[PDB]
């Protein structure tokens, strides 16, 4: 969850960018969605 886009459900989806993640998530500094 990046908070500014809303509450993300915070799935353990590994990523490379924010476009990998669902609606309100971001690609966090650990390489996963949040």
């Amino acid at each position: 969850s990046g908070s500014d886009g809303g509450v993300c459900p915070k799935i353990l989806k590994k990523c490379r960018r924010d476009s990998d993640c669902p609606g309100a998530c971001i690609c966090r500094g650990n390489g996963y969605c949040g």
